């Protein structure tokens, strides 16, 4: 699982 | 930008 808010 | 990989 990978989440990113850039 | 928002990235999500479950």
């Amino acid at each position: 699982l990978y989440i990113q808010w850039l």
